């Protein structure tokens, strides 16, 4: 057919570091994510629409969005600063993407440096800003010593503001040699005082946040020609945000002892009088009582003197949200102790639309399930409705529509406002021939038995509730039997089910397991092979009540089961394929000369013993698609596929003699998702240029019950379901 694409519905699942309301047009808003692109708000549907699904495999780094700006002068314009890592993990430089149709189409201005959409400090901002009087002028705060950058042609071209005196010097984790935690977080927000410009004339007063505990805020009063450190400013902290109440003339800084978004153990809120230069400590709590940093800063644009902030890094018992209606002289908070451990809330929290946010937890007071939140760097009051606010957490977007009930001494209602955001990273996917259509393995929220692809599942896997599921499998001939492995701070790292994943019980494990690795289920459900991180390959008869070390197979090998012969298991490591014919007790080395470097994914064919498809490799070594029909003794490399990364199967086409094969691959010079109904003799692309989703290499499977349907992994855009 032509294909249509949709998410298997989950609602959220990831960190939303920034939410942006346009300051001139009611109900125009956007959200940015750290690995999953950017979204525009749909008021009529109370949902979000993805804007960057066109970002392709070779430019996957552009799915990280470190900043977004919505033009107040011309609300049709929106800009996004993109790029994911500044170390070797992201091979492409950053860019500023520009749109003049609210994100429907984009052009890219590539920068000569990398950006950090998924790096420490990504919750600070916004560091991309448009001049609110002369909207051809934009600024971008840059990391890694690149300083402050500027465009004077509406984002088409960029150069460094060499007069800016401080490129930053703060790093989260200086001992890190990987480049992930030791980067200079640089310039972290830019805020204009729109009172200091006029239509078509550059705004003269510009405020800039810098990741430097001794010099965290600078300003210009001559339109960015010269810059100076603001005298009298607080020291010892990083300003996560700088927001100006133009009605009272006060600039507010929410400060933290770290760059966030995960850490922060101390904080203040300080206030600067832009007319007199006075500084005042307006913190909601005393320095000695702040065990967290502040962020989540927002001013009510319709109510001068009203503002809010968050304890963004308060992990226990909950996050905290503060509100002042007198410019920070006095505050109240969303919840209080009323004689510890008892607590009183100014809100009710209702997650019936996203029930898994309970986390399956049953905490004692003062902790609640669900929680008010965590990692709350983003909090925004609707500039056109004092009764609405939205805030981001590490798993969702929450909001309320009766916020001013707070001031009345009443109770306001908080619900998810996240529908449409699909932000999970997918590790594995399985579609069994009976039971639910899909079992997913996900980062951060474990994964789900999806009984309905169009409905939010009630709860993630529990007993155990793993942070991330790295691998799952089902018994081909007995799909009631399922196994999953994954990551957690504590053992157990493995769970079993005999009711198709609806309910679970833990397995035991060998000592030294540090992560899930991969797991495989015997075709008859009688036993399992587990290749964990931190320990070697083990096998078990029964539901992992004890494990025995497998011989003849390298630690860390990728393991799979035959789908027909319950005694036959497979392994792959460093270019060598391994086979076991005794339930995983002993392996022998078989085919060699497979990719020695790079990711590999492989799966055996439902219905046929010893028919194996194997995809993988890398840009700098062997790369392609291989097939064996002799249980891995020999493989043939497909002449039709230049590169391939994931491979999986679904129901045969009408009249076809072989199951349908799906791959994420590069075929005939084109990266995409492809389908074959003639056992790989020919291929058809089934996605398109608008539906690419960056790195789709983790997993793919068809559906044994539905011809043409495919489930595709993404790294930040959830589970993509393609249907003809
Ligand atoms: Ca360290
Ligand atoms: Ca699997």
């Amino acid at each position: 057919d032509t294909y249509t694409w949709k998410n298997a519905r989950i609602d959220g699942g990831g960190f939303v570091p920034g939410i942006v309301f346009n300051r001139s047009e009611k109900n125009l808003a956007y959200a940015r994510t750290d690995i999953g692109g950017a979204y525009r708000w749909d008021q009529s549907g109370k949902q979000w629409k993805p804007l960057l699904d066109w970002v392709d495999w070779d430019r996957w780094g552009w799915t990280g969005v470190v900043s977004l700006a919505s033009d107040t002068v011309d609300p049709d314009n929106v800009y996004a600063a993109v790029g994911t890592y500044t170390n070797s993990w992201d091979p492409t430089d950053g860019a500023v993407l520009r749109s003049s149709d609210r994100g429907a189409s984009w052009k890219a201005a590539t920068l000569p440096f990398k950006l950090g959409g998924n790096m420490p400090g990504r919750g600070m901002g916004e560091r991309l800003a448009v001049d609110p009087n002369k909207n051809s002028v934009l600024y971008l705060g840059a990391p890694s010593g690149n300083g402050l950058w500027r465009s004077t042609d509406a984002g088409v071209s960029w150069s460094e503001v060499t007069a800016f005196p401080n490129p930053g010097n703060y790093a989260q984790d200086p001992s890190d040699t990987s480049g992930y935690g030791n980067d200079n977080q640089g310039i972290v927000w830019v805020t204009f005082d729109e009172r200091s410009g006029s239509a078509g004339s550059a705004t003269q007063d510009i405020y800039v946040g810098v990741a430097d505990k001794e010099n965290t805020v600078y300003r210009s009063t001559d339109g960015g020609a010269t810059w100076s450190r603001i005298p009298g400013q607080p020291t010892g902290y990083l300003a996560h945000k700088g927001v100006l109440d133009s009605a009272t003339g006060h600039l507010y800084l929410t400060l933290s002892d770290t760059g966030g978004p995960y850490d922060g153990g101390k904080g203040r809120i300080w206030r600067y009088d832009t007319a007199s230069g006075a500084w005042q400590d307006v913190s909601p709590v005393a320095e000695a009582d702040a065990y967290y940093g502040f962020s989540g800063l927002s001013v009510d644009r319709q109510k001068p003197g009203t503002l809010m902030a968050t304890a963004y890094s308060s992990w226990w018992p909950d996050t905290q949200i503060f509100r002042s209606t007198d410019s920070g002289a006095t505050w109240t908070q969303a919840w209080d102790y009323t004689g510890y451990p008892n607590r009183s809330n100014r809100y009710t929290l209702d997650v019936s639309s996203v029930p898994w946010l309970s986390w399956g937890a049953s905490p004692a007071p003062p902790e609640t399930a669900p929680k008010l939140g965590w990692m709350t760097e983003a909090l925004e009051i609707d500039p056109f409705d004092s009764d609405r606010m939205m805030y981001g957490t590490g798993a969702t977007v929450y909001g309320t529509e009766d916020l001013t009930s707070w001031d009345s001494g009443g109770t306001f209602r908080i619900t998810p406002m996240v529908k449409g955001i699909e932000e999970t990273a997918v590790n594995d996917l399985a579609s069994p021939p009976s039971g639910a259509p899909l079992l997913s393995a996900l980062g951060d929220i474990g994964g789900f038995r999806h009984t309905d692809l169009d409905a939010v599942p009630d709860l993630m896997y529990t007993s155990p509730n793993l942070d991330s599921t790295t691998s799952l499998d089902f018994a081909e001939s007995s799909p009631g039997t399922v196994v999953r492995v994954g990551n957690s701070d504590a053992a157990p790292h493995i769970g079993f089910s005999t009711d198709n994943g609806a309910n679970w019980f833990q397995g035991s494990e060998p000592s030294g397991v540090t992560g899930g690795g991969t797991v495989a289920a015997a075709a008859d459900g009688s036993g399992f092979v587990w290749s964990p991180e931190g320990a070697g390959v083990h096998h078990t008869t029964g539901f992992g009540t004890s494990w025995t070390a497998s011989t003849g197979i390298p630690a860390g090998a990728t393991v799979e089961s035959d789908r027909k012969n319950p005694e036959k298991f497979y392994g792959f490591e460093a270019g060598t394929f391994y086979v076991s014919t005794d339930g995983g007790a002993t392996f022998t080395a078989e085919a060699t000369g497979l990719p020695a470097e790079g990711n590999v994914r492989f799966q055996a064919l439902p219905g046929t013993e010893g028919d194996i498809w194997l995809a993988g490799g890398s840009d700098t070594g062997a790369y392609g698609l291989w097939r064996s029909t002799d249980s891995g003794a020999t493989f043939t490399k497909s002449a039709g596929v230049e590169q391939a990364d994931s491979v999986g199967f679904g129901k045969a086409a009408p009249g076809a003699s072989y199951r349908t094969v799906f791959v994420s691959a590069k075929i005939g010079g084109v990266r995409g998702i492809f389908r074959s109904t003639d056992a790989g003799a020919s291929w058809t692309r089934i996605n398109d240029d608008a539906h690419q989703w960056g790195w789709t290499g983790a997993a793919i499977t068809g559906d044994p019950r539905v011809y043409g349907r495919v489930y595709v992994s993404t790294n930040g855009r959830g589970i993509q379901v393609g249907e003809t």
